[PDB]
């Protein structure tokens, strides 16, 4: 893919242009918050995650995989639930688990799933379900 | 103090927890567990945010709905473009707008898709696969 840099000011380059380094330091120069979403990811990759993925699976499947009203109390109990494990994180913090958590159960249902015709035009409309679940569970 | 009248008890030693309490300058003023949401739903609700769900259709579907290469291509770009609009933001901001876009497309697919037998055992493998796919994504 190979990041682009500045013409000048910091945006120093890596792997390659320089037969030997002469120069001592810590840590290399930052651009896009990468560790943030990694952690998301270990903490994920935890077994209280994965069982909050099962029970998405569960709540979407029985309710309907693409019905409002079952996207909207998935997403309420999982937010819920993954704040309990999670006290110590900050409020972002649950906000990011709850969310790549349910990223993490439609994949679930897609490989499950058959993939048929794709209503293009109709995927911002899904967009705004998924909104509408946010807005409305925690609003009260 | 929920020592009795529960079952449950809690004693980690994290300083206590904050709930429903009035301060200003010291505890941190003014939480935001729900309106955090709330914002993200917002913001993902504008033009910006429906068109990147659009260009998820596209790149989940030509790929494969349900490929770890595919799913790992989709949240790289959206991430990247993503935080391109939204350099006010901070970096949690920009990994909780990129988390639910994702979660929106995903929804689009269900809905234009057939649902058949849900692998429930396998939807643990799955929740992998995301984990995965921002860790690869954000490590470089």
């Amino acid at each position: 893919m190979a990041s682009m840099t500045g013409g000048q000011q910091m945006g120093r380059g890596s792997m390659g242009a320089a037969s030997a380094a002469v120069s001592v330091g810590g840590y290399g120069p930052q651009s896009s918050s990468a560790p943030v979403a990694s952690a998301a990811a270990s903490r994920l990759s935890s077994p209280a995650a994965s069982s909050r993925v099962s029970s998405a699976v569960s709540s979407l499947v029985s309710s309907g995989p693409t019905n409002q009203a079952a996207l909207s109390n998935t997403i309420s109990s999982v937010v819920s639930q993954v704040s309990a494990s999670n006290p110590g994180l900050s409020g972002c913090d649950v906000l990011v688990q709850a969310l790549l958590e349910v990223v993490s159960a439609l994949v679930s249902i897609l490989g499950s799933s058959s993939i048929g015709q794709i209503n293009y035009g109709a995927s911002a409309q899904y967009t705004q379900m998924v909104g509408q679940s946010v807005a409305q569970a925690l609003a009260g």
